[PDB]
């Protein structure tokens, strides 16, 4: 009874533009009078094999950047590089700018991606940041500069800007200050995703969701300490819990009356014993890409 | 990778408004100077058990309808009813009205849903019209009047307006002419759907998606005729595959070098032997809510 739901994308659609240098076009994000985009737009395909970004940029001027909203050019009046993002000052404040902030998310957190090509949105879908700092997205050539976001009340929190596709078909990128998630660098040289793990806090959220819906055969009579649970979980390639994880499970723990550590003890028994052919929420697989906020957002509205 | 992907919802967000009658509140769709919404907004709790809608509606006045676009009330200057949809004429045009049309979709087709509450957009996701004319949505109290749609070029094709949830947790609603998909009625009584089936052409498209993304453990060296495949399909409550379906799958067959009927032979083996605890594109079940067009677009 659960599905990945994206946030409504309109507030972000109103911020997408295209940025071109020479023949390289990608997407940018226009907020107030600044356009944010991946810095590799300044690279020729041959530069991308081995770029010196400081030296490539010092040779650029405002008049080398073509920024367009649709087919309408936005004149660039300044430029600077902040980590792996380029910031282009433009002479028009975007009238569709929403209330916004820039946030750096943690593994396990989910967000919506608005996949764009040539400044035009094509589709929206929900992603989770994996513990290895990749996302399992859907991106083609020309998608760089597409962004990921959450919407809280009136306010768009941008958390991801897209830069790269790894050999295993997963994706990597930066926050809006240009800092990559994970060890990746914006160079066209062989790179690989590390070994991934299961997002424990989200599996627990999923078990809480099952309980809310009356599916609770897996609740046991025991508890555990956080440290004992973390040490066991790692033997099953599950992530250890942080204090922040315990706290973000607070609302679901209060809603169900099941202490976080009792649920941990139930999960430990599932890991140690298996499902024994039973299902939870209709599935024999434990889901790890629904956060506690996602569960609340779909169970209680 | 390969994700369930919805259309960007902005063009539809600019059309959602809130409609209240009495203590009943739901969403409407504001296009030009008309607001469309489910007619059961005019019902009280008592009315919903057995509503004579023409009789209930004649007793309403324009001023009984409170329409709000954000923090602005829109004055209703006229109303009519078209099947299960109420059309409220308002004194102001929506400047955010997109290019649009109203279409009635076929079972197996997919669309995006913009789930809304009190006229405010809440989430967007992809659904398919099931063969039994339900949809597996995520809708709560206050979601009625949320709409489903596709976007082609700049044109929004509205295909679904939400009205109800069935005891099994699936959903039912109408096209924008107010006619239900399926044998359902907008009355507060328990209703069951016909036996559902699996959308075979969509399962095949998703198998081809799994191969494009380098996952082909399920393939085999065998083949099958169209009719022999269909005999097995129907036995497992899968929809029949037509020659038009085979034709529609051509691009995906060309892209991958796997003849359609060879992929049919693969699916036959999956149906007869199961997945042996294995997974395809992360799923432990055969997914049937991607169309061939959906797969092609997201891989092109
Ligand atoms: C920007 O639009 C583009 C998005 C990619 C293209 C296809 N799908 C995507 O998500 N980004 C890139 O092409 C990126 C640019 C550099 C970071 C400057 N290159 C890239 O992602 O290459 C990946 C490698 C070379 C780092 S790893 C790899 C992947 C496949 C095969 C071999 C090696
Ligand atoms: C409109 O916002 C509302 C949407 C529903 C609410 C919960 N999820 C939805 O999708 N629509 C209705 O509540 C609808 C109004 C009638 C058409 C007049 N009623 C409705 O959907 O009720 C279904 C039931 C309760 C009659 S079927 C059932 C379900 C569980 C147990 C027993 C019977």
């Amino acid at each position: 009874g659960f599905r990945k739901m994206a946030f409504p994308s309109g507030k972000v659609e109103g911020c997408m533009v295209q940025v071109t240098c020479g023949t390289t076009t990608l997407n940018g994000l226009w907020l107030d009078d600044v356009v944010y985009c991946p810095r590799h737009v300044i690279c020729t395909s041959e530069d991308m094999l081995n770029p010196n970004y400081e030296d490539l940029l010092i040779r650029k001027s405002n008049h080398n950047f073509l920024v367009q909203a649709g087919n309408v050019q936005l004149r660039v009046i300044g430029h600077s590089m902040q980590n792996c993002v380029l910031k282009l000052k433009v002479d028009t404040a975007n009238p569709k700018t929403p209330k916004y902030k820039f946030v750096r998310i943690q593994p396990g957190q989910t967000f919506s991606v608005l996949a764009c090509y040539n400044g035009s949105p094509s589709g929206v879908y929900q992603c989770a940041m994996r513990p290895n700092f990749t996302i399992k997205g859907s991106f083609l050539n020309g998608s760089c500069g597409s962004v990921g976001f959450n919407i809280d009340y009136d306010c768009v929190s941008f958390c991801y800007m897209h830069h790269m596709e790894l050999p295993t078909g997963v994706h990597a990128g930066t926050d809006l200050e240009g800092n990559f998630y994970g060890p990746f660098v914006d160079r066209q040289t062989a790179q690989a995703a590390g070994t991934d793990t299961t997002i424990t806090v989200n599996v627990l959220a999923w078990l809480y969701a099952a309980v809310i819906n009356g599916d609770r055969w897996f609740l046991n009579r025991f508890t555990t300490t956080l440290n004992d649970f973390n040490l066991v979980a790692m033997k099953y390639n599950y992530e250890p819990l942080t204090q922040d994880h315990v706290d973000i499970l607070g609302p679901l723990s209060a809603q169900t009356g099941i202490a976080v550590l009792d649920m941990c003890a139930s999960l430990k028994e599932l890991l140690q014993n298996g499902m024994n052919g039973r299902t939870i929420l209709g599935s024999a697989l434990l889901e790890d890409e629904f956060t506690p906020f996602d569960v609340v957002r779909q169970c209680s509205g």
